[PDB]
């Protein structure tokens, strides 16, 4: 007498092999093909992060080990788990398509993005209902945001402790906690868009557990448009408090971030680097979710809050 229900994983997507830079690229640029130039510098990256493989593999293992986990912490419920994208397949619309040709009537879904914006997760969760809609005969309820299950709150407090218990004691005295997310347009502050604060507040409540006094927000990774998108970059703001207070050490945390992805590997583990080598500093960023039982269970324990089990 268990029930069935759908478990719909929502992404943003991530290349499978070389060769599907340009198609993924030309997606997130909606429709216009990065030039011959940025082609090869996105290869040129990847290649620096060690291949592309491995990232896409990150998302199918969440996936699999929270259906997993979930049917195995309670017995009430038997849960399916389908992979819906947003920039690749296999895309959102196609995953509903899938779970109502399975027979699948009820659903829950959720995005690997702790934070609410009308940018990202409104408009899976959107696209997800909207399908549903048109086929006829299934319903999803939505996770709409998690920064702050405690879980998931304890997982980024313990790897920040970690860090700084690591590092040289006139370091540990003299050293900054930048928490970060991804940029988005500026605009959606015109919808009162809650992102900013999430943001704020995970690192609120993530420097309080890990017990630093010293921390600062900033975002990383935005697209190229004329309108404005929302800072100070991270490589900026690292610059800058260095020149007010000569920080010996920084530690990234990319809360936003829940996957070894280019804007982590690259946006902080290069570029970051590039300016902390520059000024003399040391550089920290902890290891990130990925698919670790301690993240599975946290995000199990929000998929049952969201039920009311
Ligand atoms: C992959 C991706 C894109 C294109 C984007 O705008 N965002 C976000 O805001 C997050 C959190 C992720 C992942 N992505
Ligand atoms: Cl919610
Ligand atoms: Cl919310
Ligand atoms: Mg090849
Ligand atoms: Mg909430
Ligand atoms: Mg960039
Ligand atoms: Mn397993
Ligand atoms: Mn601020
Ligand atoms: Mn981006």
């Amino acid at each position: 007498s268990r029930k069935k229900m759908g478990l719909l994983v929502m992404a943003c997507g991530t290349p499978y092999k070389e060769e599907d830079i340009e198609r993924y690229y030309t997606h997130i640029r909606r429709g216009r093909k990065p030039e011959p130039e940025m082609l090869q510098d996105l290869k040129d990256r990847y290649e620096a992060i060690g291949g592309i493989s491995p990232l896409a593999q990150i998302t199918e293992q969440q996936a699999h080990n929270l259906e997993q986990h979930l049917n195995e912490i309670q017995d009430e419920i038997t849960f399916k788990a389908y992979i819906g994208l947003k920039h690749i397949e296999p895309f959102i619309e196609d995953a509903v398509a899938e779970m109502h040709k399975d027979g699948i009537t009820e659903a829950v879904s959720i995005v690997l993005a702790p934070h609410f914006s009308t940018f990202s997760v409104q408009s899976y969760n959107k696209r997800a209902k909207e399908e549903a809609e048109k086929l006829g005969g299934l319903t999803i309820t939505s996770v709409e945001s998690w920064y702050d299950e405690p879980k998931f709150v304890t997982y980024w407090v313990d790897r920040v402790k970690e860090t700084y218990a690591s590092m040289p004691e006139d370091e540990r005295e003299n050293a900054m906690l930048i928490v970060s997310a991804h940029s988005l347009p500026e605009k959606i502050k015109e919808f009162g868009d809650p992102y900013p604060d999430q943001l704020h507040e995970s690192a609120k409540l993530i420097a309080e557990g890990a017990g630093v006094s010293e921390y600062a927000v900033g975002w990383q990774s935005e697209g190229n448009t004329p309108d404005p998108w929302l800072g100070p970059d991270v490589q900026d703001l690292t610059r800058d408090l260095f020149e007010q207070k000569g920080y010996q050490a920084f530690v990234y945390v990319p809360v936003g971030f829940v996957a070894d992805h280019l804007e982590v590997l690259y946006d902080n583990d290069y570029e970051c680097k590039v300016v902390t080598d520059d000024i003399g500093a040391s550089y920290y960023r902890p290891e990130m979710p990925n698919a670790k039982p301690e993240f599975i269970d946290a995000l199990a324990t929000v998929v049952l809050k969201k039920l009311g089990r």
